[PDB]
């Protein structure tokens, strides 16, 4: 099998992921079956830990696997579903290496970094590039690797080794290595500068790699003389010296790789499959492209926040609304609110910002509430909800946010203002939602309802089973373990909120409409996760068609 | 408190481990309370996969801990008894590091190796040192930290890096570096070459140490223009610039360093307690050497093997002969002899073996029967101890040893013939020797009688209690489960083998000799590990007193 | 003697020198007597072959020493006069060490990099640092050396060596060392990147210098945690390590550096006789600093080029103008114009660049005119020159100015079109300027006037001699051949130019001024060379009087 190995040598923040990952998207594009590994130096075995502010969001797979946000981008520049094992981290490593230590089958041998551990990397790859990632049975052809970390850093160490063996193995024509690397220019002489270019290529054959293509970040187009320089250190052609200034779009990124022509030299070196076409699919993304960058109409809409400023709390959430968006043909504009402010006590006690927020809860024409765990904010975002259902404005509540959809209606509409949560409020009187975990055989203990689960619809009358396409069931990533009480759910059926979406085991009601309003629906899995640039999640989809007000023109 | 960190340079062979034992066994000499501690790059969280072939040996502490047999030199060269902890490894690092990611110790952080795992090493270190490890309260003074592999290696960076950082934790005046490495000669010019110091210099600097002492590995005494080379690469003086020649035994290399004067320096850098003082108890071990060197007379006696050739399979067992053979006045000659072929087959099947074997054991005017586990060879040992008793040779038989004299008495001399154990032979009719592993509460399942227990004498008769001092009870190191079943005792009771040692459960007998021979015993403990070169094991000095002869009047 | 060696990390554009230079600043107004040097790793010997273009201007010293534009900057920095050796380079140390192999003065042993170049820069740097600088005759306190190139490069290599030794021979309280290194922002996290700084100190140190300072380039003031973990990487505390964004002028640098403390650590490091006074002098530069960003006022006056844009070509030039400008307290336009499409050729064949320039020498209340080599632009110089006398602006020629201000008036003035230059037209029918080349014992052939030469003035008449103080003489630095002849001064005596100034041996007349205007002269010298920011040059200073017509008032 092919494979692509993506390495940095200056910083870590050159996006050798979005490098990585518009190989990949040009390698399908030539109608290539691509899968793609990523390697986190860190110790961490799985993304589970992960507190989202400092790391970001948590992804979450077809298998259940808790992994790394990272890997979400090549599940949207590629076609494709991960399993758990394309993340290899550092944790992963030693952890399996060390279990087979105790098996003892390494036949009581002493187990070093080499060759143990590099072989372990080295059967990992292998195994995982032969698993069949699309939705095509057939083994993929090429693996591309992204390698995190910069060259010279000692978490990067066993991987490096690992990688310089492994190209004798996999042969020649067979492996293929990127180095990304920063042409910085200063301010003044405004001159792209070579030298860590330089350093951090001598580093990598001070490893045991060589950079097959060379990828040079700068703020501003290439000069030819500064390539050449490149090239006379590092052996390579100007062709090979590709170059990425700061541009527009993520969308742009395998664009400016195409027109930097990288496809001619991986067949040439690669020998792929690729037979050569005079039009491929790639068109299409050009289109896509073009269109991006025509764009013009608004609306201002909302995103209820329990953090004090977005950086990754909300990635995959701002991308399915951008993939709707585009497909509205409109501009996004994501007016950040945090909720534990609107609240009474700090309404009181930080009046600049409570008058703040309800300024951006006006300007909302809709509004997005996302999920949430533990207590932060949980007493203020109800009131961008109630704000919603008595404004009639467009509505949509996700994880958390559905499961404050049902206890409000039971405070305001039912009267039932006992009501309340599990997790804030154990003491609660008539607890609404409650914790019900999934147990299994096998396990120990309740675990969380995670990964994809079938819902399935309880009637043809909603507006979600429209958007998803008349069809009967949906199969959706959870990530939770608090459901609304299925005893209370009788409470309901006279007054005009409705559950149309239940477990199969019908033990968990996973989806929620509210009547006589525009838009205004929550759900318990996570459907940020299922978009895709070329077709947003209907959810998502149906809040913006609302938000325009084109809603009630898509249905027909 | 003082550190004293010991690394080497060029390759992993110079014998950091005599150094650093070296300089503790002087400090100690200086009245210092000096604890040591290893640490093993190595993935192994402890010893006890270890096949002793491949690594070696496998060392047991008081606390039950299975080490590294580097970890018994320390032990040997200062009056210490370890805990499992001063052996630190990238295993236990590792593990003690991903242990703490499951608790949630990191507040959901990212774990990395910097900060995360060099913290890991500062806080063993530190603590490790604060423990007690003479039979002194009080806590010791300097702390002996070697660090295994080699400048450069991906295995030893986490701790090179993690010693960077706690030179500044520690202060200068408490942190110091030795550093080792190799000033080859060419067999034609002759001449000590300087190049490997240099660059494995810098590279430690380049890691971040910087050596406060050079050690310098040779076949023969230094070079002044040579040390003067050294110095002006490595900006140190000469007097820094320790060296060592090759030698005839490691007792001398602390007498080598104190003629290098390094203790005048460590009095310098590190502001010792050592008041000066004109004499010191150093005077004995110099008297010691001095008769080590003087020695003249031999007795031929065998060890019993079953590998095929010593490599160190028998390291302690030949240092504890070794250290009774001293305080005979004797040199010891191990005439090593494979029993896996004076056994029936292969005495037919490779005859020229089989008759170099009987003139081994024809030469040994005495015999030492060590341990063993699996089948190998454990048909042909009974043939050496059945030879011993019929020859009235003197004898010691340990662990397997024991148990393969408790099995030839019963089927010699008691015509038990029947008897065999249940390791070899699980099928057998009279089973003698039986797996009894030891249980106690918080363990699942039978587990093996490891580390020190207490051995109670039977009677006062025993030339073992006699050797031991006349004491009541001993405490001594075991690594088994098969014990002679306590069912089959009555049998003994008649003949002339006595059980002369017992548990303080009473559940098992650990100690046999033989009436009406010159000497003849056996023990289920390893007395090796508590042998010190000031002090034989009591067994091993009665299987010596009785080869010699010297035995009798010994006891007078 | 007291050493700062000034070196940079990861890129040479640091600005390197402007930390030298303001590190001397802030010592000698600490009251020390403070040299420097500057190593520059190129093979040329000398600046002499340099054209201005590709490195920039060349600089002279009082010794006739043609220099780097570098060392300039130390001379307007710190009150001091360089000799020829306080430039060191790779071309002199190798042709120093070369002439002593053939001397003999290496007795017959091999010539090698280590110990022999090495000793040389020793040698070189006690030698040169024992000279004094400044008009006192008492040896220099300290040494600032500042060595070009960056950590790493193969030209540093014999240097970086030699300071590795040298930090032995001076004192460790006698040598420092700072470091000067980038912590790149990306434009979009914003974040003062750390790695860069962390390699390139690893390959100091693996070079054997160690950094005493750390000097950090930024866009924007620096973050304490930022700082924090350089001070991890790099063994320093925060307040070692000093940060520099990029500012509005280099007379702001040594007012940074006092800001971040660098006085306390040099008093603390190097002991200094700084006795701790809570005024020094840097009151009067701290005023200076504040009144230059106050500035307001303008004028637009030209610079006369000959190539096609400014770099450095000027540089020294710019510097007088602005010395100038800011003694005026107004801020100075420099209007660049190409007179090489002045000139009709280029007039008629590029009418948009003859209409531009007219345009812009249209903006020119007032003129310099600077000097020349080759027949570059010769014929169009000529019309600024008649333009500015027929347009009655004020002007200054300098060198090639003033032997086309002499030729100009002959032409049109005199009537005697027929004469011109030796250097251009050598055929001419009345050579008006001749080659005339100094001639010396000692030396073989003619040779340039060149350095420092005392010019005499003729009469008290000059407003040159009053902006000069009305001394009688006046030495200033020269750098030609070609003169006045001067058999044809005889021509001038009747009209309205005039000879103000003559050699001492009276064979060449080296200043003139134009009566019946309001400031018009030339000068064979360079006053540019003399200049410094507390006190101007006089020619420059009378330009720009004249150009505000501050002129007749400043005389007053
Ligand atoms: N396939 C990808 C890759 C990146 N991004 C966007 O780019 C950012 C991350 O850029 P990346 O390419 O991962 O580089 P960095 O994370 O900046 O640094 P590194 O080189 O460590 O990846 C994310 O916010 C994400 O929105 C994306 O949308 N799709
Ligand atoms: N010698 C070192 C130093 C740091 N790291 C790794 O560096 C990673 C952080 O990457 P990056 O942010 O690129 O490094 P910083 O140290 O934060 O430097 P910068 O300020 O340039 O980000 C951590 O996971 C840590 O394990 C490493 O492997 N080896
Ligand atoms: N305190 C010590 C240290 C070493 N030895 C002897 O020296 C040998 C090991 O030498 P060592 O000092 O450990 O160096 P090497 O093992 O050769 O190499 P390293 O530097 O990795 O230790 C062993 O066979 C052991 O018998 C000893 O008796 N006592
Ligand atoms: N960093 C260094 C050190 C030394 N040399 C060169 O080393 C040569 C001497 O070679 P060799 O004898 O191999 O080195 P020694 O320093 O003498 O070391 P050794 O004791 O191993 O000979 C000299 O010409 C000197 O220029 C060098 O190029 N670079
Ligand atoms: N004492 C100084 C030093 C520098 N400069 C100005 O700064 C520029 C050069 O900056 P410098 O400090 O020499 O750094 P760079 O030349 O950019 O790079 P290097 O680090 O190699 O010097 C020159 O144009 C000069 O006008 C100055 O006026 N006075
Ligand atoms: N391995 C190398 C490469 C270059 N140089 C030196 O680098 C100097 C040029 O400095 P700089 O401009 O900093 O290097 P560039 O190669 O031009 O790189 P950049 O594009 O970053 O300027 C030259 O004098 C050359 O002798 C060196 O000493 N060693
Ligand atoms: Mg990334
Ligand atoms: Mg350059
Ligand atoms: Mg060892
Ligand atoms: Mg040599
Ligand atoms: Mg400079
Ligand atoms: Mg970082």
């Amino acid at each position: 099998m092919k494979y692509i190995l993506v390495t940095g040598g200056v910083i870590s923040g050159i996006g050798k992921g979005i490098i990585a990952s518009s190989v990949g998207t040009i390698l399908k594009s030539c109608g290539l079956h691509v899968t793609s590994i990523k390697i986190d130096p860190y110790i961490n075995i799985d993304a589970g830990t992960f507190s989202p502010y400092e790391h970001g969001e948590v992804f979450v797979l077809d298998d259940g696997g808790e992994v790394d946000l990272d890997l979400g981008n090549y599940e949207r520049f590629l076609d494709i579903r991960l399993t758990k094992d394309n993340n290899l981290t550092t944790g992963k490593i030693y952890q399996y290496v060390i279990n087979k230590e105790r098996k003892g089958d390494y036949l009581g041998k002493t187990v070093q970094v080499v060759p143990h551990i590099t072989d372990a990397i080295q059967e990992w790859v292998m195994r995982q590039a032969l698993i069949p990632v699309d939705e095509d049975g057939l083994e993929p052809q090429v693996c591309v690797i992204e390698l995190g970390g910069t060259v010279g850093d000692i978490e990067s160490m066993p991987f490096i080794e690992a990688f310089r063996q492994f190209q004798f193995k996999v042969k020649r024509e067979n492996f293929c290595n990127i180095h990304v690397s920063l042409v910085p220019q200063p301010s003044s002489t405004g001159e792209q500068k070579t030298k860590p270019t330089q350093n951090s290529v001598r580093e990598l054959r001070g490893l045991g790699l060589s950079p097959d293509l060379v990828v040079c970040r700068c703020s501003n187009p290439l000069d030819t003389s500064v390539k050449e320089k490149i090239s006379m250190f590092c052996h390579v052609e100007p062709e090979q010296v590709i170059c990425v200034h700061d541009v527009s779009s993520i969308y742009r990124v395998p664009l400016l790789l195409e027109e930097q022509g990288v496809v001619d030299y991986f067949l040439r070196r690669l020998d792929l499959p690729i037979e050569r076409q005079p039009r491929k699919m790639l068109m299409k993304w050009k289109e896509m492209a073009d269109r991006y960058d025509r764009l013009l109409e608004t609306c201002s809409i909302a995103l209820v926040g329990k953090y004090t400023k977005f950086s990754d709390s909300y990635a995959s959430v701002i991308k399915a609304l951008e993939h709707s968006a585009l497909a509205i043909n409109h501009k996004l504009e994501i007016k950040y609110i945090d909720s534990a402010d609107l609240e009474p006590i700090t309404s009181q006690e930080e009046p600049v910002r409570y008058h703040e927020a309800w300024q951006k809860l006006c300007s909302a024409h809709g509004v997005l509430v996302p999920g949430g765990f533990g207590v932060r904010g949980t007493e203020g975002k109800i009131q961008a909800i109630a704000w919603a259902r008595n404004q009639k404005k467009p509505f949509l509540g996700v994880c958390l946010g559905m499961q404050l959809a049902v206890v409000e209606f039971s405070r305001n509409v039912l009267g039932w203002q006992d009501a309340n949560s599990t997790e804030f409020d154990p003491t609660t009187s008539h607890p609404v939602v409650v914790d019900m975990p999934e147990h299994n055989p096998g396990q120990m203990g309740g675990t969380m309802r995670l990964g994809k689960r079938r819902t399935l619809f309880q009637t043809k009358n909603s507006v979600m089973r429209k958007l998803y396409g008349d069809a009967d069931y949906l199969e959706e990533r959870h990530r939770h373990r608090f459901e609304v009480n299925p005893v209370w759910k009788k409470c309901l059926e006279e007054q005009g909120l409705k559950f149309v979406g239940q477990d199969v085991e019908g033990e968990r009601m996973e989806i929620v409409e509210l009547e006589d309003h525009p838009f205004f629906v929550g759900v318990q899995y996570h459907p940020e996760f299922l978009s895709r640039p070329i077709k947003p999640s209907p959810p998502y989809f149906g809040l913006l068609l609302a938000s325009v007000g084109r809603l009630s023109h898509y249905l027909q």
